[PDB]
Order: structure tokens, then sequence, then C-alpha cells
């Protein structure tokens, strides 16, 4: 969470997939905009999203993520997912 560090550096997320993914579409339909301003676009883009789009982006992510896991000792997986 926000204890007092800046994590080293995240995988990705469903979110963070489908704005990879989206990404230059925005970056087209808007390249003027800043990282910000597209990412604001994304962001809609995204709060409008089925779920069966954000079901496979999940697993990319649940899979991008598990992938760069590994030093972690505070992580968290319980037996459900193997």
């Amino acid at each position: 969470g926000s204890s007092g560090s800046s994590g080293a550096r995240r995988p990705m997320n469903a979110f963070l997939l489908f704005c990879k993914r989206h990404r230059s579409l925005v970056r087209q339909e808007h390249p003027r905009l800043d990282n910000r301003g597209a990412t604001k676009i994304l962001a809609d883009w995204w709060a409008v999203l089925d779920p069966k789009e954000k079901q496979k982006y999940t697993d990319m992510a649940k899979e991008y993520k598990d992938a760069f896991m590994k030093a972690n000792p505070g992580y968290r997986s319980g037996p459900s997912s193997g």
C-alpha cells in the first residue's frame, strides 16, 4: 500500500493491459493529449468495458504479474488457482 516507499516497478493489470492495447488507439484519436490526457481517455474506455474483456485482461495481468513475482516476501496467494 502506501507506507513510505515507491515500489521498484509493477508489471501490469487488467486495466493497464487495455491501456497498453488501446494506448495507440487513444494516442491516435488524441495524439496531442498527454500521458495524463491519453490515460484519461483510456480510463473511461476501460470504465466502459465488459467482463469477458476484463477477464482475458485480468488473466494477462494475473499471468504477467505472477511471472514478475519473484523477490516478494510479503505476498498473497491462497490455494485455489494453481
